[PDB]
């Protein structure tokens, strides 16, 4: 008698074991969800994947950058869930900033072309991802992004930091059309998870006042299952941090 | 099978049955926890009230202002919950500010002694809760508080937002001490709701009005002034395991209105 | 005796003579500040308008998406400053998102390609514009860019509200880098303020359904602010914008100063 | 020809010349402002002080506890600057919790009776000083006040710290009421200036671990600002403060202005 019984739910972004969105899918499962997923690219390497998942679930190919794969989306949904049947919940867990944009590459000599389709998939991808799948979602369900709290700037993250900055803002405008179905938008800003950056994680746990595991995503995957299930039914728009808490404290 | 299947969870701040405090309770009974709740003052009218919820749960006295009441807490706690036993949860419902600092008296025109009065009811009582009752606490618990989003100045409301801008820091510092128990303690940030209070000059209930109007227009997934089982179901997520990582902070069960400029 | 007597100040973003840019340059120059201008596409049309400013100063071509014009960008600023010579405050007044992105349009119908071109525009080009000029920069030195408040979702302004919260993230990073040089970095967040395309919207140019959103947004902004806002005047824009080219903020960077009348500290 | 020229702005705070509000006071008066000082108790040793700034100003008694002193002070500056002339900014540098509050003292030790003066002294006085000077200021005026980021938690800050965000909350309902009389209300938020109480705790007044936190605090300060942060130099926040009180920024009200290296920016 689980958090999401008998809840149909849309999950991507699963590349390995080690993924957000593995443990966000194995959570979802152990609660009674019965899902999709998504995968991009490695679809062999996913699939043995998602094998390990504790129960079947069909596995769907989507390349957000891809604008065939998102308008054949619902269609192939619905496919696999059956006709009549909709989605009560969608996990958006992708990202990616190539290596000029993210890491020692100075700030500066990212070229916009990978700062573009670093936003393409960071960002944009989740109006896409809302805008294919609102029309088959019931009232009352949730669409949740992974987020990285980028209010303040921090070495290495460069413009992934920026991209995050626009996803929050993308979440806010999902809101207002998720809302016309009844159903709510959210994103999670997790701390760091091992899916100057080795002191930017250890500062994560002593500032957060419970502690914060970085080689733990469970804390992660149950908070995206809090905003999955009924229990936050007037929360939209919006962030939850799931960080320990670190984001509220200075030192 | 509940969200807060046995856990024991403290309840204050119930003094009619359209308190927030009493759909908290109501929500968290239906969800398999066991209550201890604490009243101020008017409490054989707060029996007449409590025994409308769901199971029976013990009510104390509990004034936030007398020191007394919160060195004596946590035995009587303990004795209502039986030694061996500690808390899983608490939910401070509690706020006041007099006429004076909240309404249609001036901004400027409120004493101090109202002021103070208000932020000892409505903040400081925050930290105080969690003193006495941090000890009687199992690791994994967690603090709850109520919170109306003081971000932004509004009409009317005047010196409760800024006593619940206190209430934010005092989150914050609250999270410090509880760590150290393995604790959580958040708030969450309701849209406005129509209790006894709010359903009570001439231009105050006009700027009320637009606020709540506002308010529900605002909210992508709009907003029931009449309906509190939203917010105490978002005290319960809190109050649940599904939030583990989570502590110091502001969770808005207002229908997304904040995130909304029009 | 002005506010930026003896400063060096590259401004750009002149379109019309009702550009926020266009009162920035008057008011910078109005406080004795020396000006080199830029312009995007119409240098003649700009020139015209440039004329109408109460001093001369050298107009020089800069489209932010031409990578040559940002390589020769300090070169050609260099020329018409001096040699020896440097900047003391750079203005970034330029923004554009394709109306697929911003207007009646709905929200999930922008194509990526015209959301792409407007964060290039509205969002990199700040770092582009700091990676440019900051080596022809002297300590004490000031960027400032211009921002529309993106913390909450607002109708109309979609893609343009995204490509705000990337400037501010950007701000922030550029902020690190011109800190080596001694140069801070801000933004200055407006009220929204009648420009071209703003007039445009306001009587009926996307429909009476667009027309009558933003002025609701306007209508509502004036009386949130505590000292209301005038949005058919730059100036109080124009003079946030100087006192932070000034050296009367000199501890303030990565920063956004708000000069919105106060409106975004108010619910109602 | 200076900033304020010829502006009559009332500047409380003073208890020594290390103070915030010394440095805003002589800036001021180095940028051709009229000053009026009010002081708080120690009045002997507050005359003295005044007395090394660079121009004479009458000193009135202001403890913002006092109902009287405040039921007056109106009157008594009236006196002081002449019938028929206003003032055209204030400057509210006061602050204080008991140690109780703030230290080495655990955040659960604090009885109510002192938070309660930390917080009438630190937050509710800002009100007290706008009720009683608002009706003898000039339209175009400003009230500025002092803040120190209370976002996020911190060690030994304490319920300062939450005097600070009831300070912050107490500014935006001030903007609304000065807003009636054409008048701007904004804190400035600033890093941690070696005053007379930073001075002590860091020197090991408060013991070894009061004086470790302080020290880790500064230096995390000054590596996180892109432009640094000079602790022992109130110059920075001085000029921010003059800066408010100008006309260079005619349209920020209820807000809060960063003149702290833009460390508040910046996480590592
Ligand atoms: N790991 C962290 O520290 C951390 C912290 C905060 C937020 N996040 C966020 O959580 C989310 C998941 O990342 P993760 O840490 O689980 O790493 P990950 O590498 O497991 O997952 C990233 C996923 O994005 C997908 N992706 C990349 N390009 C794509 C495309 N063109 N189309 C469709 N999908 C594409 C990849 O297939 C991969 O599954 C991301 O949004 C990430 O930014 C991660
Ligand atoms: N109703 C709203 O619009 C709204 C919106 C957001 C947040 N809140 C907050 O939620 C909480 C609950 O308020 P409510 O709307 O349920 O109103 P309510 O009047 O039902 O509850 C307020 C409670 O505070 C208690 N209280 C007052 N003084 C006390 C003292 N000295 N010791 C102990 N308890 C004391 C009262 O007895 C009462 O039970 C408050 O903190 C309120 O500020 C209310
Ligand atoms: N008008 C408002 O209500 C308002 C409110 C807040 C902020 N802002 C911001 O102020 C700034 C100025 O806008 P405005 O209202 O003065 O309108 P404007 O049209 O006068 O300014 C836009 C400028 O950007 C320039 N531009 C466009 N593409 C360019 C390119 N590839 N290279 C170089 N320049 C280019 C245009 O030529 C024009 O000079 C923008 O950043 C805008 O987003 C405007
Ligand atoms: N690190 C810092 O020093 C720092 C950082 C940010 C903000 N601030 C703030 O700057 C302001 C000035 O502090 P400072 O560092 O110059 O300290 P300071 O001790 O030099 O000045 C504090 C002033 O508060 C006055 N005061 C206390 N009780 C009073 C009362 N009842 N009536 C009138 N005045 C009273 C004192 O007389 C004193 O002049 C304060 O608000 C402080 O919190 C200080
Ligand atoms: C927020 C975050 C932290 S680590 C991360 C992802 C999904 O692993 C990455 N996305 N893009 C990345 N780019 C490079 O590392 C090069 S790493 N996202
Ligand atoms: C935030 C909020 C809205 S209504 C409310 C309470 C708890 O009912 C009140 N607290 N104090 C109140 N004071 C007066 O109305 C007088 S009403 N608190
Ligand atoms: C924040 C803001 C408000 S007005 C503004 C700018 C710089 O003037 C704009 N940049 N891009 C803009 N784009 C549009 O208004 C979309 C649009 C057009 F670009 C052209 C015709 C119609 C139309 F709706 S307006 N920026
Ligand atoms: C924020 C801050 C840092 S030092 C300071 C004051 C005004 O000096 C103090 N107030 N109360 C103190 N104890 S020290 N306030």
């Amino acid at each position: 008698t689980g958090l999401l019984d008998g809840k149909r739910i849309l999950v991507s972004g699963i590349i390995t074991d080690s993924s957000i969105a593995f443990h966000i899918a194995r959570v979802a499962q152990e609660q009674g969800a019965q899902l999709v997923l998504t995968g991009f690219d490695r679809l062999r390497l996913i699939q043995r994947i998602t094998d390990r998942l504790p129960a079947k679930a069909p596995l769907l190919e989507l390349d957000v950058q891809n604008e065939e794969h998102l308008a054949s989306l619902a269609g192939r949904v619905t496919e696999a869930i059956g006709a009549g049947n909709k989605l009560d919940g969608v996990v958006h867990s992708i990202g990616f900033m190539p290596q000029t944009g993210m890491g020692i590459n100075p700030f500066f000599d990212a070229p916009y072309a990978d700062v573009s389709k670093g936003i393409h998939i960071s960002a944009y991808s989740y109006a896409s991802m809302a805008k294919a799948l609102l029309p088959i979602m019931n009232p009352g369900g949730s669409i949740v992004g992974m987020d990285f709290d980028p209010s303040r700037a921090m070495p290495a993250y460069n413009w992934m930091t920026v991209a995050k900055s626009a996803l929050e803002s993308v979440n806010r405008f999902v809101a207002r059309e998720a809302g016309k179905y009844g159903v709510r938008s959210n994103l999670v800003a997790a701390g760091p998870i091992r899916t100057q950056i080795q002191l930017l994680e250890e500062g994560w746990d002593q500032r957060a006042p419970i502690g914060w595991n970085m080689k733990d995503a469970t804390p992660v995957a149950k908070t995206v299952c809090a905003l999955l299930s009924d229990w936050l039914p007037a929360t939209t728009g919006d962030i939850i941090y799931a960080d320990g808490g670190a984001h509220t404290q200075l030192l």
